[PDB]
């Protein structure tokens, strides 16, 4: 049994133990305390001795975090190998490799789109992003695309979303991006959805000029239920809901459930959604096994997860070198 | 200027001067009475003539479906097909309601497997070590047995075996659109969302068709029957073009994520939707689509400048049938 | 066990067969089913031979719902005496006087607050309220404040809040008012922080040019308590959360629980508040029977309390009277 | 014109730097950011010498506590007493950073019980059947012994024989802040907010403190002890004035309720705060007051309309400490 206790500031400011009172502070708080226990035991886990590894790690987040700082972040996970495979919806991709082209701008929720559209800007919750920003990403994507079904055309290749994502992060060749990073360390990255934003857009305005391109959906269901099967252990890290949270739960589901899964999003239950399902429901499916404390933080993860990174992964950056 | 007053009990049950009331009742009881202004409007608007001009235009699709004045997108997630809004959205279909359907793919195979077997009625709080011990699924407050996919893995099966067999002797190239009409035309049962949709020739999109119940099945008959492509590039032509070549469009989107975004990313290529009603429980603080208010898609030019969207904060479970109550059933016999 | 299947519209639109059909719809469609069952069970129990009946009903709701059109619903049911005791906010009170005198208007929730200011106007939600409301609110209860004050200091009064509101609802004499109807059904109102609006402004100032005015919340506690503690049933109707659940759930407490309770709030439990609590919190500390079956709807009240009314309360009319 | 871009781990784990970055993050992280400032900006006045002019008129008030630049007003929900935030809240009171406290009456009970047993961390599932045949309460995900609560009644009875004979034979007339002083001067504990909010002279106002375990035992009480009243009209005088004689103010509020408006309406009375933070989890679509944006308050004149009042939609439990931690903790030493 656990007292409840906060940290007490006459002790002055040590973030370090600022941020492990969150464990006996209740509510959310005690939640992430218990998310960086889990998140812990993870990598733990992947770091005990047998690229595969000791536990596979599945990170999952939808596209308005990769608009956000959160892109950093992720950022530095992928570029030192401290997970293994990446889910994220169409905007989740594309907005990375803009990002390297022109960035993001803060702004606020109650900006009028009558007059943010007449002055070319485009809203995204509190930021802001330039109708120029989406030019100068078709004039970088259509010479690839042109590549792209030339190769399948005349060298056999058969696109699927992670194929052409990894392609993309090899061309946008920049250390900022989290794609560049992936492909160069071979995390796939899974998008079922992939034609579902500007990448959508730009695929499809270039099929009236270079038609022919196909982007199969079967192989990479393949692919990703298969990182599932085969690995020793798996731990679940989810930002967010929708297509991103089923996607890699159902993965995990053929392997007879993660070993350890850990939640962040805003979503509630009372609308049966899946986004806002707690992982109990995902026990009941088998996604999450039986035997596992799965922990879900109840929180924009634009707030939470820097922090969870900083007292877990990050507090390894030795071992992942 | 309309003054804040609610229905009055006095004059007795009169529902349908109760439901009217709730224009000016307030709050998420008055964006319901601007929801059913919006799509009556819609509605009015369908049920326009083409002009000569118009006809032109509407025409240039491939789609042998025919041409109305306002073509209407319905989206919704998963989850409300294992609900009861199911017979809802059904209803709508097999009327020639709406033109394009758009969900996700537990949004397609629990239609099907409702015509192998039902879904029951639970609780939130139904502990998932129990419930798996006993072969049950949990679904919000609904319950499906792990029987029901056993079902629905001997009914598809075979479809699957079909269809390897058409790609690849007949030249088929599957999307999950086509699909879709297919599995439909197959379930071959009345109280079936899709098997309505392919008959009266709505195409229904589903860019991440293979995470859910279909995805198992594709990925484990690939095993033993290899080969089966699903393209989503012909599918996101075909869904654009319903939207370019439109005279008017109206989107109602139950719910959020790939759905709402996927729709309302269709209408941004004809440069905006005439008439949008949105019923979802997101909200916009986490800087999320599936919250964003119908404002943000105005920026994008999802949403014309000109349209007056709607946003009702509320559960559709509740929302829509009674949304569908006020407007398209009343308006039943111009349908057919 | 029942089958999840919703209305079919092919039957044309009969109202009442779309109302029940919510309890085989599923999510919160069925817990409104659940809701419509359980006040039904209130009002069976009320109307069981044994003003004491043998179902004392309390029924709660937050001050922006008397802002809204649920002040024609709320005064329905107290003007036939259909619930027994009432617990709101300050706003709760003063708003449904001053539609009395000018009425609330339909806005938007974008509506910025510099330029409502600029014009005198008041934005709650997506209704509006001109400054001028409160100046006729001032004109009207000064002279009343002055005889409570009179009769105070020589009558012996000892004003609490109850005692206050069932003054001025006697006052605004006028049928529309929930709170003329209230006092002339004798079905007390509960407002322990009735000082927090306007009546509380009018309070404060008037208190300047004639000091004295006391409003004790102590002997108001013993009268709601005992409401409970002396009842043979009780059943709990909450619109909303904050004061107005806690109160009545707090009074009911004294008496072991309450037999049924039925909750209508848009509050969720993650952060630990007590109006987001779900039915089940409250059965842990005795506010509720552990053999009720409670239920709560997630949703606008506006939405849905009037569908509630109709299915249940309305369809009872004859028996209340 | 700032770009976004998060906190760079390659830089190592330099946490001042990564909260600092928070700004730049988006979403409800820049919200923070933006909190952040506002709060320094509250204190960064509050730290302003009064000029003759403006300690003329900030003096015209009873209360001994000393004039600063910025009266800052601290409300929070009952529920974050129970939690850890206790500890966060007792610091700045403990240290004079705060002038004015709103709390519920749960806020109140639970500081001072916590100095007589402790509170435990649970889960928010725990079934209440079982829970109570245990003799535990359920606060979210928090549990209380009815023990607790036989504890408190032992320790305040006494108090309130005491508080009952000196109402009748030395005159005094009770109301909730009045009492709050009492009941912190009696726990005579330095872990209790209380204690040192009536050290400190910092008033508490809680108009419904009759809702809760207080309630209950001023109710059982009553019956022995017959007699006690608790006015809340002098209360609301008191908390007013505090507004309306103030050079500055800045308000702070955690969650919502009777304890984000009642300072809002104590402000309204000077024609707003310069300066307001709101961190709860409401939502605006209901209209609650509780969910209403700080843009709201500006039409009401609760906060200037020249103010930049922010909100973070997130659980206070996990942003508040670090809240305080960027602000009033770095200015320590001015506050001592
Ligand atoms: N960034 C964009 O707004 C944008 C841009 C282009 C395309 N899209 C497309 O929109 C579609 C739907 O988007 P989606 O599925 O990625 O997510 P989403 O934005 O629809 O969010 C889904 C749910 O995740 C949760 N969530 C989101 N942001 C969160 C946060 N900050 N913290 C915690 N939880 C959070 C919420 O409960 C939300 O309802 C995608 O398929 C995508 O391709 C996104
Ligand atoms: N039925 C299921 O729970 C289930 C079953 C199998 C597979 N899946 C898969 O899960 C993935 C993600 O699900 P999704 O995209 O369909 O949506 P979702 O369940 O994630 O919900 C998305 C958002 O829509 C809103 N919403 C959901 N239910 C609502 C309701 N009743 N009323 C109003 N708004 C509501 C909420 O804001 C929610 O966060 C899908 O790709 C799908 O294939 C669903
Ligand atoms: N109407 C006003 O905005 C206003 C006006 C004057 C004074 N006040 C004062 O503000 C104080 C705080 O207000 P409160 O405690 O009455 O409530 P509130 O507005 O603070 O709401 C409390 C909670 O009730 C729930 N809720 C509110 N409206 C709902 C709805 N439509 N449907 C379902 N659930 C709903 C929400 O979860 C909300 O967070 C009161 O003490 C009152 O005197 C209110
Ligand atoms: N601790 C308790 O649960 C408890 C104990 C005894 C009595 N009470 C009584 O319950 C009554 C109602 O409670 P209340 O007015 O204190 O508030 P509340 O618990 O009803 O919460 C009000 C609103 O504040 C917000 N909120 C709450 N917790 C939050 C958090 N962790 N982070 C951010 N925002 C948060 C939410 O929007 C919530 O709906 C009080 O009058 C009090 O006397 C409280």
């Amino acid at each position: 049994s656990t007292q409840v206790r906060g940290y007490d500031f006459n002790r002055g400011v040590n973030y370090r133990a600022l941020l492990e009172a969150f464990g006996t502070t209740g509510f959310q708080a005690t939640n992430f305390g218990r998310a960086v226990q889990q998140v812990n035991a993870m990598i733990e886990k992947k770091l005990e001795p047998l690229p595969l590894t000791s536990c596979t790690i599945f990170l999952g987040y939808t596209s308005n975090l990769i608009s956000s700082g959160i892109r950093e972040t992720i950022r530095y996970l992928v570029q030192h190998n401290m997970v293994d495979v990446l889910v994220t919806t169409a905007g989740g991709v594309e907005e990375d490799l803009i990002k390297c082209l022109a960035p993001t701008y803060l702004g606020e929720f109650s900006l009028r789109g009558k007059e943010l559209r007449e002055n070319g800007i485009n809203r995204i919750g509190n930021l802001l992003v330039p109708n120029e920003n989406y030019c100068k990403f078709e004039d970088w994507l259509m010479p690839i695309l042109d590549q792209m079904v030339m190769e399948q055309n005349t060298e056999g290749v058969k696109w699927t979303p992670s194929k052409m994502i990894a392609r993309l992060g090899k061309e946008i060749n920049n250390p900022e991006s989290v794609y560049y990073w992936a492909q160069k360390n071979h995390i796939p990255v899974f998008s079922p959805a992939l034609t579902d934003g500007s990448l959508g857009d730009m695929i499809f305005f270039h099929s009236y000029k270079n038609p022919g391109l196909v982007l199969d959906i079967v192989e990479d269901l393949r692919l990703i239920n298969t990182q599932a099967i085969f690995a020793k252990c798996t731990g679940m890290i989810i930002l967010g809901g929708g297509v991103v949270k089923h996607h890699i739960a159902n993965a995990n589901l053929m392997r007879n459930g993660a070993d350890y899964a850990v939640y962040i999003n805003t979503a509630q239950e009372f609308d049966g959604s899946d986004s806002g399902a707690r992982p109990d429901e995902a026990v009941s499916w088998g996604k999450i096994r039986v035997d596992a404390q799965p922990v879900k933080v109840y929180a924009d993860a634009s707030l939470v997860f820097p922090l969870l990174v900083a007292e877990t992964f990050a507090q390894k950056m030795d071992a992942f070198m």
